[PDB]
């Protein structure tokens, strides 16, 4: 639940928002049940006021907070196999499959049949380069969109 | 109308939005109506894939077409009587006001009809003083509500 989780962070309540913002707590509890996509401006700004957070920043643990529940077309099966943690492309990654996803747009998985089958001396740098490699041909995918 | 000039900066239009995304031209039509408050992060993510721009610089580019219409609490009407122009202070009183309207507050506006009768032989620093009071009583009646 992202809302409960973006409060919680920050030791913070349904109660004390509702109580700031008169927005019922029926309309939180449904508001806890959406996915980051329907999110409104509103909500960012209502979050930002009783967090002290800039509504950028609102918006980006929202978004850290819902890429920690995502497959990543696949790799957070590959990344939990091995603990791994990429944060930063990961994140990336993430940001492309939500952005083909507001254009309406199917992001296929990726499949390591090939990997993992091949061995790996260091398999944490090749688990990284298959990452980038997946973000490089999302970005392509992307250009050739526009 | 805040969807429209922010195509318009970026040399597209909502057709084009709309044959990249599948969402219909009247939709974007009444999209384009709206406060920026109603925007979701699903459209936000749209416009950051169309424009090349990262989610917070559509949401700032966004913030800021709104700001510059934006009454600023009587300051808008203030400033431009006397075409003056400061950009932050201008920006976070606005973000002040976004603020309150989240929590349902209204911001009453400001009045100058005391200050409009007067003679000002510095002009620029009488109304920069007022602006950062402005800020400032809204910081204080911000924190009372926190």
């Amino acid at each position: 639940k992202l809302l409960d989780e973006f409060l919680k962070k920050h030791d913070l309540t349904r109660y004390q928002l509702s109580k700031l913002t008169g927005i019922s707590q029926n309309t939180l509890k449904d508001q806890n049940e959406k996915p980051l996509n329907k999110y409104t401006v509103s909500i960012l700004r209502s979050l930002s006021l009783i967090s002290g957070l800039s509504v950028s920043d609102v918006l980006f643990e929202l978004e850290d907070i819902e890429k920690n529940s995502d497959d990543l077309a696949g790799f957070k099966h590959l990344l939990d196999k091995y603990k791994l943690s990429f944060p930063a492309q990961e994140f990336e990654l993430y940001c492309l499959i939500k952005e083909f996803e507001s254009a309406n747009i199917e992001v296929l998985p990726f499949t390591f049949n090939r990997f993992e089958n091949e061995e790996h001396v260091n398999i944490k740098k090749d688990v990284c380069k298959a990452l980038e490699n997946a973000i490089t041909v999302l970005k392509e995918k992307k250009n050739e969109l526009l």
